[PDB]
Protein backbone atom coordinates (compact mmCIF):
# COMPACT_ATOMS: atom_id res chain seq x y z
CA UNK A 1 0.00 0.00 0.00
CA UNK A 2 1.65 3.02 -1.30
CA UNK A 3 0.03 6.77 -0.49
CA UNK A 4 -0.41 8.57 -3.66
CA UNK A 5 0.04 11.86 -4.66
CA UNK A 6 -0.35 13.44 -8.25
CA UNK A 7 1.71 11.26 -10.22
CA UNK A 8 4.38 10.51 -6.81
CA UNK A 9 3.83 8.06 -4.24
CA UNK A 10 5.15 7.41 -1.17
CA UNK A 11 5.05 4.50 1.72
CA UNK A 12 3.90 6.15 5.16
CA UNK A 13 7.23 3.66 7.04
CA UNK A 14 9.70 5.94 4.58
CA UNK A 15 9.65 8.58 7.16
CA UNK A 16 12.53 11.12 6.83
CA UNK A 17 11.41 13.80 9.87
CA UNK A 18 8.80 16.06 11.21
CA UNK A 19 8.53 19.97 11.13
CA UNK A 20 6.25 22.24 13.66
CA UNK A 21 3.00 21.66 10.83
CA UNK A 22 4.65 19.23 8.32
CA UNK A 23 5.61 15.58 8.07
CA UNK A 24 8.31 14.49 5.18
CA UNK A 25 8.20 10.92 3.69
CA UNK A 26 10.93 10.07 0.91
CA UNK A 27 8.91 8.59 -2.00
CA UNK A 28 9.05 8.36 -5.92
CA UNK A 29 7.61 8.82 -9.44
CA UNK A 30 5.14 6.44 -10.07
CA UNK A 31 6.42 6.11 -14.08
CA UNK A 32 10.06 7.33 -13.16
CA UNK A 33 10.80 5.21 -10.24
CA UNK A 34 14.42 5.82 -9.73
CA UNK A 35 13.34 9.61 -9.56
CA UNK A 36 13.04 9.87 -5.24
CA UNK A 37 11.47 12.77 -3.97
CA UNK A 38 10.31 14.22 -0.52
CA UNK A 39 6.88 14.34 0.10
CA UNK A 40 5.87 17.01 2.93
CA UNK A 41 2.02 16.73 4.25
CA UNK A 42 1.56 20.01 5.77
CA UNK A 43 -2.69 19.78 8.06
CA UNK A 44 -4.30 23.13 6.40
CA UNK A 45 -6.36 23.65 10.00
CA UNK A 46 -2.97 23.38 12.06
CA UNK A 47 -1.58 25.75 9.05
CA UNK A 48 -4.23 28.38 9.90
CA UNK A 49 -3.92 28.52 13.09
CA UNK A 50 0.16 29.47 12.82
CA UNK A 51 1.53 32.56 11.27
CA UNK A 52 3.50 30.26 8.59
CA UNK A 53 3.05 31.83 4.92
CA UNK A 54 3.33 28.77 2.84
CA UNK A 55 2.29 31.04 0.06
CA UNK A 56 5.08 32.45 -0.07
CA UNK A 57 7.53 29.44 0.79
CA UNK A 58 5.73 28.27 -2.73
CA UNK A 59 6.00 31.47 -4.38
CA UNK A 60 9.87 31.84 -3.75
CA UNK A 61 10.35 28.28 -4.39
CA UNK A 62 9.11 28.71 -7.48
CA UNK A 63 10.54 31.53 -8.63
CA UNK A 64 13.87 29.66 -8.27
CA UNK A 65 15.77 27.06 -9.83
CA UNK A 66 18.52 26.45 -9.30
CA UNK A 67 20.98 23.01 -8.68
CA UNK A 68 22.06 24.40 -5.20
CA UNK A 69 18.06 25.23 -4.12
CA UNK A 70 16.02 22.52 -2.92
CA UNK A 71 13.71 22.03 -5.87
CA UNK A 72 10.10 22.11 -6.00
CA UNK A 73 8.49 19.72 -8.11
CA UNK A 74 4.29 20.00 -7.30
CA UNK A 75 1.96 21.20 -4.97
CA UNK A 76 -1.41 18.93 -4.50
CA UNK A 77 -4.44 20.18 -2.10
CA UNK A 78 -6.73 17.61 -0.65
CA UNK A 79 -9.35 19.20 1.69
CA UNK A 80 -7.70 18.49 5.02
CA UNK A 81 -3.73 18.84 3.34
CA UNK A 82 -0.92 20.77 1.34
CA UNK A 83 1.54 18.11 -0.13
CA UNK A 84 4.73 19.58 -1.46
CA UNK A 85 6.61 17.57 -3.65
CA UNK A 86 10.23 18.19 -3.41
CA UNK A 87 14.42 17.00 -4.39
CA UNK A 88 14.88 14.32 -1.89
CA UNK A 89 18.61 14.98 -0.59
CA UNK A 90 19.78 11.76 0.46
CA UNK A 91 23.11 13.29 2.87
CA UNK A 92 20.76 15.00 5.36
CA UNK A 93 21.66 18.49 6.79
CA UNK A 94 25.05 20.18 7.67
CA UNK A 95 24.50 20.46 10.79
CA UNK A 96 24.46 16.33 11.67
CA UNK A 97 26.99 16.23 8.50
CA UNK A 98 29.25 18.63 11.38
CA UNK A 99 28.03 16.93 13.89
CA UNK A 100 30.27 13.44 12.58
CA UNK A 101 33.00 14.89 10.83
CA UNK A 102 33.74 17.80 13.55
CA UNK A 103 35.43 20.28 11.91
CA UNK A 104 36.22 20.61 7.91
CA UNK A 105 39.51 21.47 5.92
CA UNK A 106 39.66 24.75 4.13
CA UNK A 107 39.37 22.80 0.86
CA UNK A 108 35.86 21.28 1.83
CA UNK A 109 34.47 24.78 3.20
CA UNK A 110 35.47 26.14 -0.58
CA UNK A 111 33.30 23.42 -2.36
CA UNK A 112 30.88 24.16 -0.09
CA UNK A 113 30.89 27.86 -0.22
CA UNK A 114 31.26 28.06 -3.82
CA UNK A 115 27.86 26.16 -3.61
CA UNK A 116 26.21 28.29 -1.15
CA UNK A 117 27.31 31.37 -3.25
CA UNK A 118 25.91 30.25 -6.17
CA UNK A 119 22.80 30.06 -4.20
CA UNK A 120 23.16 33.41 -3.12
CA UNK A 121 23.64 34.78 -6.77
CA UNK A 122 20.62 33.28 -7.32
CA UNK A 123 18.34 34.99 -4.24
CA UNK A 124 20.09 38.22 -4.51
CA UNK A 125 19.26 38.63 -8.33
CA UNK A 126 15.63 37.96 -7.42
CA UNK A 127 15.62 40.35 -4.49
CA UNK A 128 14.84 37.37 -1.90
CA UNK A 129 16.57 37.68 1.78
CA UNK A 130 16.47 33.69 3.67
CA UNK A 131 16.92 35.34 6.77
CA UNK A 132 17.28 31.51 8.74
CA UNK A 133 20.17 30.48 6.90
CA UNK A 134 21.67 27.63 9.11
CA UNK A 135 23.25 24.29 9.08
CA UNK A 136 19.90 22.88 10.12
CA UNK A 137 18.70 24.58 6.56
CA UNK A 138 21.50 23.48 4.41
CA UNK A 139 20.99 19.95 3.11
CA UNK A 140 23.15 17.56 1.13
CA UNK A 141 23.04 15.18 -1.75
CA UNK A 142 25.78 12.64 -2.93
CA UNK A 143 26.22 11.79 -6.17
CA UNK A 144 28.07 8.49 -5.78
CA UNK A 145 33.88 16.06 -3.75
CA UNK A 146 30.92 14.53 -4.40
CA UNK A 147 28.94 16.58 -2.40
CA UNK A 148 25.95 18.77 -3.63
CA UNK A 149 25.06 21.50 -1.17
CA UNK A 150 21.16 22.71 -1.11
CA UNK A 151 19.36 25.58 0.41
CA UNK A 152 16.41 24.80 1.94
CA UNK A 153 13.24 26.49 4.23
CA UNK A 154 12.48 29.60 2.92
CA UNK A 155 9.92 29.86 5.86
CA UNK A 156 10.99 33.22 7.03
CA UNK A 157 12.20 34.51 3.92
CA UNK A 158 11.45 38.32 2.56
CA UNK A 159 11.59 40.12 -0.67
CA UNK A 160 13.38 43.80 -0.87
CA UNK A 161 11.13 46.06 -1.75
CA UNK A 162 13.60 48.14 -4.02
CA UNK A 163 4.02 57.74 1.70
CA UNK A 164 3.29 60.67 4.34
CA UNK A 165 1.08 57.93 6.35
CA UNK A 166 3.65 55.28 6.51
CA UNK A 167 5.19 54.81 9.99
CA UNK A 168 8.63 56.63 10.71
CA UNK A 169 10.35 52.92 11.42
CA UNK A 170 8.89 51.51 8.63
CA UNK A 171 10.29 54.23 5.68
CA UNK A 172 13.64 54.14 7.44
CA UNK A 173 13.99 50.28 8.23
CA UNK A 174 13.54 49.60 4.14
CA UNK A 175 16.64 47.36 3.49
CA UNK A 176 18.04 46.99 6.95
CA UNK A 177 17.92 43.27 6.76
CA UNK A 178 19.35 43.02 2.97
CA UNK A 179 22.51 41.47 4.40
CA UNK A 180 21.58 39.45 6.83
CA UNK A 181 22.54 36.30 5.06
CA UNK A 182 25.85 37.27 4.97
CA UNK A 183 26.14 36.63 8.62
CA UNK A 184 24.32 34.07 8.68
CA UNK A 185 26.88 32.10 6.09
CA UNK A 186 29.68 33.52 8.23
CA UNK A 187 28.47 32.06 11.11
CA UNK A 188 27.76 28.73 9.53
CA UNK A 189 31.35 28.93 7.94
CA UNK A 190 33.03 30.03 11.49
CA UNK A 191 31.15 26.66 12.95
CA UNK A 192 32.71 24.54 10.11
CA UNK A 193 36.37 25.68 10.50
CA UNK A 194 36.42 25.84 14.45
CA UNK A 195 33.37 23.25 15.68
CA UNK A 196 30.95 25.67 17.53
CA UNK A 197 29.37 28.91 16.44
CA UNK A 198 30.74 32.23 17.42
CA UNK A 199 28.05 33.67 19.55
CA UNK A 200 26.11 31.35 21.81
CA UNK A 201 24.08 32.52 24.05
CA UNK A 202 21.30 30.81 27.21
CA UNK A 203 18.12 32.05 25.49
CA UNK A 204 16.81 33.80 22.41
CA UNK A 205 16.50 36.99 24.96
CA UNK A 206 19.90 36.71 26.28
CA UNK A 207 21.18 37.31 22.62
CA UNK A 208 19.20 39.51 21.40
CA UNK A 209 20.43 41.98 24.55
CA UNK A 210 23.64 40.71 23.92
CA UNK A 211 23.66 42.31 19.97
CA UNK A 212 21.60 44.94 20.99
CA UNK A 213 24.31 46.96 23.77
CA UNK A 214 26.93 45.37 21.61
CA UNK A 215 28.77 43.43 24.35
CA UNK A 216 30.02 41.54 20.81
CA UNK A 217 33.19 41.27 19.34
CA UNK A 218 35.53 39.80 16.45
CA UNK A 219 35.20 36.53 17.75
CA UNK A 220 38.84 33.87 18.01
CA UNK A 221 39.68 33.32 14.38
CA UNK A 222 42.42 30.63 15.04
CA UNK A 223 46.23 31.22 13.95
CA UNK A 224 45.98 27.85 11.83
CA UNK A 225 43.34 29.86 8.89
CA UNK A 226 44.45 31.33 5.78
CA UNK A 227 44.66 34.93 4.82
CA UNK A 228 41.77 34.65 2.79
CA UNK A 229 39.55 32.98 4.66
CA UNK A 230 40.00 35.01 7.53
CA UNK A 231 39.46 37.99 5.53
CA UNK A 232 36.02 36.53 4.24
CA UNK A 233 35.07 35.52 7.99
CA UNK A 234 35.93 39.35 9.19
CA UNK A 235 34.02 41.06 6.69
CA UNK A 236 30.96 38.54 7.03
CA UNK A 237 31.49 38.18 10.67
CA UNK A 238 30.48 42.26 11.43
CA UNK A 239 27.81 43.25 13.86
CA UNK A 240 26.70 46.38 11.69
CA UNK A 241 25.77 46.26 8.52
CA UNK A 242 26.87 49.41 6.99
CA UNK A 243 30.56 47.42 8.11
CA UNK A 244 29.52 44.22 6.71
CA UNK A 245 30.89 42.90 3.15
CA UNK A 246 28.43 43.34 0.82
CA UNK A 247 27.34 40.61 -1.89
CA UNK A 248 29.50 41.52 -4.82
CA UNK A 249 32.45 41.50 -2.88
CA UNK A 250 31.59 38.05 -1.25
CA UNK A 251 30.79 36.50 -4.77
CA UNK A 252 34.00 37.62 -6.39
CA UNK A 253 36.08 36.77 -3.26
CA UNK A 254 39.77 35.33 -3.51
CA UNK A 255 39.03 32.41 -0.96
CA UNK A 256 36.23 30.99 -3.56
CA UNK A 257 38.37 30.77 -6.67
CA UNK A 258 41.78 29.50 -6.26
CA UNK A 259 43.73 25.89 -6.58
CA UNK B 1 -13.35 36.37 -21.98
CA UNK B 2 -15.26 38.01 -25.18
CA UNK B 3 -18.68 37.64 -23.21
CA UNK B 4 -20.11 41.02 -20.84
CA UNK B 5 -20.12 38.48 -17.86
CA UNK B 6 -18.14 36.07 -16.24
CA UNK B 7 -19.71 33.26 -13.12
CA UNK B 8 -17.27 32.99 -10.35
CA UNK B 9 -18.31 29.94 -7.39
CA UNK B 10 -21.85 31.15 -6.45
CA UNK B 11 -21.02 34.84 -7.76
CA UNK B 12 -21.58 36.35 -10.85
CA UNK B 13 -20.38 39.90 -12.93
CA UNK B 14 -21.08 41.92 -15.48
CA UNK B 15 -17.79 43.27 -17.11
CA UNK B 16 -19.97 46.72 -17.60
CA UNK B 17 -20.20 47.27 -14.20
CA UNK B 18 -16.13 48.20 -13.20
CA UNK B 19 -15.44 50.02 -10.22
CA UNK B 20 -11.54 50.33 -10.41
CA UNK B 21 -8.01 49.34 -10.60
CA UNK B 22 -4.90 48.44 -8.28
CA UNK B 23 -1.64 47.44 -9.68
CA UNK B 24 -2.52 43.96 -9.71
CA UNK B 25 -6.34 43.80 -9.56
CA UNK B 26 -9.42 45.09 -11.52
CA UNK B 27 -13.00 45.12 -9.33
CA UNK B 28 -16.01 44.45 -10.34
CA UNK B 29 -19.54 44.87 -8.37
CA UNK B 30 -21.24 41.94 -8.72
CA UNK B 31 -23.65 39.56 -7.15
CA UNK B 32 -24.93 36.40 -5.61
CA UNK B 33 -26.57 34.07 -8.70
CA UNK B 34 -29.92 33.38 -6.47
CA UNK B 35 -29.49 36.22 -3.58
CA UNK B 36 -29.28 38.97 -6.18
CA UNK B 37 -30.11 41.59 -3.92
CA UNK B 38 -26.73 40.87 -2.08
CA UNK B 39 -24.07 42.68 -4.11
CA UNK B 40 -20.25 41.84 -3.43
CA UNK B 41 -16.72 43.34 -4.81
CA UNK B 42 -15.07 40.79 -7.13
CA UNK B 43 -11.42 41.12 -7.57
CA UNK B 44 -9.87 39.74 -10.78
CA UNK B 45 -6.09 39.14 -10.36
CA UNK B 46 -3.92 38.42 -13.28
CA UNK B 47 -1.84 34.60 -11.90
CA UNK B 48 1.13 35.94 -14.86
CA UNK B 49 1.63 39.67 -13.85
CA UNK B 50 1.13 38.29 -9.78
CA UNK B 51 4.27 35.66 -10.44
CA UNK B 52 6.08 38.95 -11.68
CA UNK B 53 5.44 40.28 -8.61
CA UNK B 54 6.34 40.40 -4.61
CA UNK B 55 2.58 40.63 -3.53
CA UNK B 56 2.09 37.52 -1.76
CA UNK B 57 -1.63 37.21 -2.38
CA UNK B 58 -1.47 33.82 0.51
CA UNK B 59 -0.29 35.71 2.67
CA UNK B 60 -4.04 38.66 2.02
CA UNK B 61 -6.16 36.25 2.32
CA UNK B 62 -5.23 33.98 5.12
CA UNK B 63 -5.22 37.25 6.97
CA UNK B 64 -8.92 38.49 5.54
CA UNK B 65 -9.82 34.86 6.41
CA UNK B 66 -8.67 35.13 9.76
CA UNK B 67 -10.48 38.68 10.59
CA UNK B 68 -14.34 38.64 11.17
CA UNK B 69 -15.24 42.16 11.87
CA UNK B 70 -17.92 44.71 10.78
CA UNK B 71 -15.07 47.56 10.52
CA UNK B 72 -13.31 44.91 8.45
CA UNK B 73 -14.01 44.51 4.29
CA UNK B 74 -15.51 40.56 4.62
CA UNK B 75 -13.63 38.31 1.80
CA UNK B 76 -16.65 35.74 1.02
CA UNK B 77 -14.76 33.18 -1.79
CA UNK B 78 -11.71 32.76 -3.10
CA UNK B 79 -11.52 30.86 -6.89
CA UNK B 80 -8.93 29.68 -9.01
CA UNK B 81 -9.18 29.68 -12.48
CA UNK B 82 -5.94 28.93 -14.75
CA UNK B 83 -5.52 32.58 -15.60
CA UNK B 84 -6.67 34.41 -12.84
CA UNK B 85 -7.68 34.27 -9.07
CA UNK B 86 -10.96 35.79 -7.76
CA UNK B 87 -11.53 37.33 -4.55
CA UNK B 88 -15.26 37.54 -4.01
CA UNK B 89 -15.42 40.77 -1.48
CA UNK B 90 -18.05 42.56 0.52
CA UNK B 91 -19.05 45.50 -1.64
CA UNK B 92 -18.57 48.92 0.01
CA UNK B 93 -20.84 51.31 -1.73
CA UNK B 94 -19.20 54.76 -0.94
CA UNK B 95 -15.62 54.25 -1.94
CA UNK B 96 -12.55 55.09 -0.27
CA UNK B 97 -12.11 58.11 2.81
CA UNK B 98 -9.32 59.60 0.10
CA UNK B 99 -12.54 60.21 -2.14
CA UNK B 100 -14.71 61.34 0.65
CA UNK B 101 -11.93 64.05 1.56
CA UNK B 102 -11.81 65.23 -1.89
CA UNK B 103 -15.89 65.93 -1.67
CA UNK B 104 -16.07 67.06 2.32
CA UNK B 105 -12.44 68.92 2.51
CA UNK B 106 -12.35 68.70 6.18
CA UNK B 107 -14.26 67.07 8.58
CA UNK B 108 -15.74 68.19 12.36
CA UNK B 109 -14.07 66.76 15.56
CA UNK B 110 -17.58 65.06 15.95
CA UNK B 111 -17.49 63.27 11.88
CA UNK B 112 -13.68 62.38 12.85
CA UNK B 113 -14.46 60.76 16.57
CA UNK B 114 -17.61 58.16 14.25
CA UNK B 115 -14.63 57.34 12.02
CA UNK B 116 -12.00 56.97 14.53
CA UNK B 117 -13.99 55.18 16.91
CA UNK B 118 -15.02 52.39 13.94
CA UNK B 119 -11.32 52.19 13.15
CA UNK B 120 -10.14 51.85 16.47
CA UNK B 121 -12.60 48.74 16.28
CA UNK B 122 -10.74 47.28 13.52
CA UNK B 123 -7.75 48.09 15.30
CA UNK B 124 -8.52 46.29 18.31
CA UNK B 125 -9.35 43.04 16.13
CA UNK B 126 -5.58 43.43 14.64
CA UNK B 127 -3.97 44.41 17.74
CA UNK B 128 -5.24 40.62 19.53
CA UNK B 129 -4.69 38.87 16.58
CA UNK B 130 -0.99 40.09 16.31
CA UNK B 131 -1.43 41.77 12.69
CA UNK B 132 0.34 44.89 11.99
CA UNK B 133 -1.23 46.79 8.92
CA UNK B 134 1.64 48.72 7.92
CA UNK B 135 -0.06 50.85 5.10
CA UNK B 136 -3.36 52.29 6.52
CA UNK B 137 -3.81 55.86 4.53
CA UNK B 138 -7.49 57.29 3.25
CA UNK B 139 -7.24 54.74 0.06
CA UNK B 140 -7.21 51.79 2.33
CA UNK B 141 -10.39 52.94 4.51
CA UNK B 142 -13.23 52.31 2.64
CA UNK B 143 -17.16 53.38 3.11
CA UNK B 144 -20.07 51.89 3.73
CA UNK B 145 -24.05 53.41 3.86
CA UNK B 146 -27.12 52.27 4.74
CA UNK B 147 -29.49 55.32 3.96
CA UNK B 148 -26.36 60.73 7.05
CA UNK B 149 -22.63 60.45 8.28
CA UNK B 150 -23.89 58.30 11.64
CA UNK B 151 -25.45 56.40 8.66
CA UNK B 152 -21.28 55.90 6.86
CA UNK B 153 -19.77 52.69 8.41
CA UNK B 154 -16.07 52.28 8.17
CA UNK B 155 -13.82 49.18 6.35
CA UNK B 156 -10.09 48.93 6.62
CA UNK B 157 -8.92 47.17 3.61
CA UNK B 158 -5.79 46.07 1.81
CA UNK B 159 -3.66 43.73 3.90
CA UNK B 160 -1.13 43.79 0.96
CA UNK B 161 1.68 45.30 3.18
CA UNK B 162 0.48 43.79 6.56
CA UNK B 163 2.52 41.23 8.90
CA UNK B 164 2.42 38.76 11.98
CA UNK B 165 4.21 39.98 14.95
CA UNK B 166 6.31 36.94 16.09
CA UNK B 167 5.69 36.46 19.66
CA UNK B 168 19.71 30.88 20.58
CA UNK B 169 19.21 31.53 16.93
CA UNK B 170 22.91 31.41 16.91
CA UNK B 171 23.00 31.67 12.93
CA UNK B 172 20.80 34.43 13.02
CA UNK B 173 21.73 38.04 11.88
CA UNK B 174 21.85 40.83 14.51
CA UNK B 175 19.77 43.33 12.19
CA UNK B 176 17.23 40.34 12.33
CA UNK B 177 17.31 39.43 16.00
CA UNK B 178 17.01 43.09 17.28
CA UNK B 179 14.50 44.36 14.87
CA UNK B 180 11.73 42.18 16.29
CA UNK B 181 8.44 44.61 17.09
CA UNK B 182 10.17 47.38 16.08
CA UNK B 183 6.95 48.40 14.02
CA UNK B 184 4.45 47.24 16.14
CA UNK B 185 3.21 50.22 16.90
CA UNK B 186 3.06 51.44 12.82
CA UNK B 187 -0.46 51.68 12.43
CA UNK B 188 -0.83 54.62 15.68
CA UNK B 189 1.22 56.33 13.45
CA UNK B 190 -0.46 55.84 10.09
CA UNK B 191 -3.94 56.25 12.15
CA UNK B 192 -2.33 59.63 13.51
CA UNK B 193 -1.87 61.21 9.58
CA UNK B 194 -5.10 59.95 8.05
CA UNK B 195 -6.69 62.18 11.66
CA UNK B 196 -4.18 64.95 11.03
CA UNK B 197 -5.64 65.02 7.61
CA UNK B 198 -9.42 64.72 8.32
CA UNK B 199 -9.04 67.66 10.46
CA UNK B 200 -6.68 70.10 8.42
CA UNK B 201 -6.88 69.12 5.20
CA UNK B 202 -3.39 68.15 4.23
CA UNK B 203 -0.91 65.37 6.10
CA UNK B 204 1.39 66.94 9.17
CA UNK B 205 4.56 66.30 7.25
CA UNK B 206 5.11 66.45 4.14
CA UNK B 207 8.48 66.28 1.59
CA UNK B 208 10.10 66.46 -1.85
CA UNK B 209 10.02 62.73 -2.28
CA UNK B 210 10.15 59.50 -0.19
CA UNK B 211 14.27 59.72 0.43
CA UNK B 212 14.01 63.49 1.59
CA UNK B 213 10.54 62.18 4.20
CA UNK B 214 13.34 59.34 5.43
CA UNK B 215 16.52 61.97 5.94
CA UNK B 216 13.96 64.65 7.73
CA UNK B 217 12.77 61.62 10.38
CA UNK B 218 16.44 60.21 10.33
CA UNK B 219 17.57 63.54 11.47
CA UNK B 220 15.00 65.04 13.65
CA UNK B 221 14.79 62.97 16.75
CA UNK B 222 11.33 64.56 18.04
CA UNK B 223 9.29 66.67 15.68
CA UNK B 224 5.76 69.06 16.06
CA UNK B 225 2.88 68.69 13.88
CA UNK B 226 0.79 72.28 13.31
CA UNK B 227 -2.37 71.63 15.63
CA UNK B 228 -4.91 74.34 14.46
CA UNK B 229 -5.89 76.42 17.77
CA UNK B 230 -9.72 76.02 17.59
CA UNK B 231 -8.44 71.88 18.18
CA UNK B 232 -10.54 70.55 21.27
CA UNK B 233 -7.89 69.50 24.12
CA UNK B 234 -8.67 66.01 23.46
CA UNK B 235 -8.34 65.35 19.83
CA UNK B 236 -4.67 67.62 20.41
CA UNK B 237 -3.69 65.23 23.10
CA UNK B 238 -4.45 62.11 20.76
CA UNK B 239 -2.76 63.47 17.80
CA UNK B 240 0.49 64.64 19.68
CA UNK B 241 0.91 61.23 21.04
CA UNK B 242 0.23 59.82 17.68
CA UNK B 243 2.67 61.53 16.14
CA UNK B 244 5.65 60.79 17.94
CA UNK B 245 8.71 59.77 16.13
CA UNK B 246 10.35 57.12 17.98
CA UNK B 247 8.19 54.29 18.78
CA UNK B 248 9.67 54.78 21.94
CA UNK B 249 7.72 58.05 22.65
CA UNK B 250 4.88 57.29 20.56
CA UNK B 251 1.08 56.55 22.67
CA UNK B 252 0.72 52.49 23.33
CA UNK B 253 -2.78 50.51 21.79
CA UNK B 254 -4.10 50.51 25.31
CA UNK B 255 -3.77 54.61 26.04
CA UNK B 256 -5.39 54.65 22.28
CA UNK B 257 -8.38 52.10 22.71
CA UNK B 258 -9.46 54.14 26.03
CA UNK B 259 -8.14 57.23 24.86
CA UNK B 260 -10.74 60.06 26.29
CA UNK B 261 -11.10 61.47 22.64
CA UNK B 262 -13.37 58.31 21.52
CA UNK B 263 -15.89 58.23 24.42
CA UNK B 264 -17.02 61.97 24.01
C1 LIG C 1 14.70 22.25 6.65
N1 LIG C 1 14.73 20.88 6.16
C2 LIG C 1 13.62 20.24 5.80
O1 LIG C 1 12.81 20.72 5.01
C3 LIG C 1 13.42 18.88 6.37
C4 LIG C 1 13.39 18.76 7.76
C5 LIG C 1 13.09 17.54 8.35
C6 LIG C 1 12.85 16.42 7.57
C7 LIG C 1 12.91 16.51 6.18
C8 LIG C 1 13.18 17.74 5.60
O2 LIG C 1 13.13 17.94 4.23
C9 LIG C 1 13.99 17.33 3.37
N2 LIG C 1 14.85 16.45 3.82
C10 LIG C 1 15.65 15.90 2.89
N3 LIG C 1 16.57 14.99 3.29
C11 LIG C 1 16.87 14.49 4.57
C12 LIG C 1 17.34 13.19 4.67
C13 LIG C 1 17.75 12.69 5.89
O3 LIG C 1 18.21 11.42 6.09
C14 LIG C 1 18.88 10.80 5.00
C15 LIG C 1 17.68 13.49 7.03
O4 LIG C 1 18.10 13.00 8.24
C16 LIG C 1 17.06 12.58 9.11
C17 LIG C 1 17.18 14.79 6.93
O5 LIG C 1 17.10 15.49 8.10
C18 LIG C 1 16.15 16.55 8.17
C19 LIG C 1 16.79 15.29 5.70
N4 LIG C 1 15.66 16.18 1.58
C20 LIG C 1 14.77 17.09 1.18
C21 LIG C 1 13.89 17.71 2.03
BR1 LIG C 1 12.67 18.98 1.32
C1 LIG D 1 -8.71 49.46 -0.97
N1 LIG D 1 -9.18 49.65 -2.33
C2 LIG D 1 -9.52 48.62 -3.11
O1 LIG D 1 -9.24 47.46 -2.83
C3 LIG D 1 -10.26 48.94 -4.37
C4 LIG D 1 -9.60 49.74 -5.30
C5 LIG D 1 -10.18 49.99 -6.53
C6 LIG D 1 -11.43 49.50 -6.83
C7 LIG D 1 -12.12 48.73 -5.91
C8 LIG D 1 -11.52 48.44 -4.70
O2 LIG D 1 -12.07 47.50 -3.87
C9 LIG D 1 -13.31 47.68 -3.33
N2 LIG D 1 -13.99 48.78 -3.58
C10 LIG D 1 -15.19 48.86 -2.97
N3 LIG D 1 -15.91 49.99 -3.18
C11 LIG D 1 -15.60 51.13 -3.93
C12 LIG D 1 -16.63 51.84 -4.53
C13 LIG D 1 -16.34 52.98 -5.27
O3 LIG D 1 -17.28 53.75 -5.89
C14 LIG D 1 -18.64 53.57 -5.50
C15 LIG D 1 -15.02 53.39 -5.43
O4 LIG D 1 -14.74 54.50 -6.20
C16 LIG D 1 -14.36 54.24 -7.54
C17 LIG D 1 -13.99 52.65 -4.85
O5 LIG D 1 -12.72 53.00 -5.21
C18 LIG D 1 -11.91 53.68 -4.24
C19 LIG D 1 -14.28 51.55 -4.08
N4 LIG D 1 -15.74 47.94 -2.18
C20 LIG D 1 -15.02 46.84 -1.97
C21 LIG D 1 -13.77 46.67 -2.52
BR1 LIG D 1 -12.78 45.11 -2.09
Amino acid sequence: SMEVVGDFEYSKRDLVGHGAFAVVFRGRHRQKTDWEVAIKSINKKNLSKSQILLGKEIKILKELQHENIVALYDVQELPNSVFLVMEYCNGGDLADYLQAKGTLSEDTIRVFLHQIAAAMRILHSKGIIHRDLKPQNILLSYANSGIRIKIADFGFARYLHSPMYMAPEVIMSQHYDAKADLWSIGTVIYQCLVGKPPFQANSPQDLRMFYEKNRSLMPSIPRETSPYLANLLLGLLQRNQKDRMDFEAFFSHPFLEQG
